């Protein structure tokens, strides 16, 4: 399935997912 940021990082809001790939943020 498509997780958060596949194509947009959204951690600086509230638009990430349960699957942070992208490690540009600091999900986890
Ligand atoms: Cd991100
Ligand atoms: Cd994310
Ligand atoms: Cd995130």
């Amino acid at each position: 399935p498509g997780p958060c940021c596949n194509d947009k990082c959204v951690c600086q809001e509230g638009g990430c997912k349960a699957g942070c790939q992208c490690t540009s943020c600091r999900c986890s």
